[PDB]
């Protein structure tokens, strides 16, 4: 499915140049600008456990997830990957433990070691 074209197609985002962060741009976006940190971001995601069962979409509360980028407001997988979209852009991201929830989890939600799959659309971003 769409987590294993992330693997076979996706570029590598990471620093490390470990694949722990994998990418693919589903959609482009509109111009060069790219969020800096510290922006105030809007997005529609959905994201998904890439083995196990558990689903969750911005789309459910039928607004935008808003966050500030780059502050560890969100698993670091999203400051990498989000800093990498253009306005309007919609991409695929998978992402190991080690740029998400790592081996402490956060149980329930989620369990220890687990990858994570999202479908991020970037709506807007703005200086504070
Ligand atoms: C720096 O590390 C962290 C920072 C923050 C968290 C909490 C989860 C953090 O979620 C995340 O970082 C990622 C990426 C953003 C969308 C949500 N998300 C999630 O994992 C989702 C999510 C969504 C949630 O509710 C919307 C969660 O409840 C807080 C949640 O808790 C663990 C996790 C997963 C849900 C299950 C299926 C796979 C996705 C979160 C959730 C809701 C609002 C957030 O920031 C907005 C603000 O604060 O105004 C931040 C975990 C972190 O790392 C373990």
């Amino acid at each position: 499915g769409a987590p294993a074209t992330v693997t076979e197609q996706g570029e590598d985002i990471t620093s490390k140049k470990d694949r722990g962060v994998l990418k693919i741009v589903k959609r482009v976006g509109n111009g060069e600008e790219t969020p800096l940190i510290g922006d105030k971001v809007y997005v529609h995601y959905k994201g998904k456990l890439s083995n196990g069962k558990k689903e969750d979409s911005s789309h459910d509360r039928n607004e935008p997830f808003v966050f500030s980028l780059g502050k560890g407001q969100v698993i670091k997988a999203w400051d990498i990957g989000v800093a990498t979209l253009k306005k309007g852009e919609i991409a695929h991201l998978l992402i190991k433990p080690e740029y998400a929830y790592g081996s402490a989890g956060s149980l329930p939600k989620i369990p220890s070691n687990a990858t994570l799959f999202f479908e991020i659309e970037l709506l807007d971003f703005k200086g504070e």
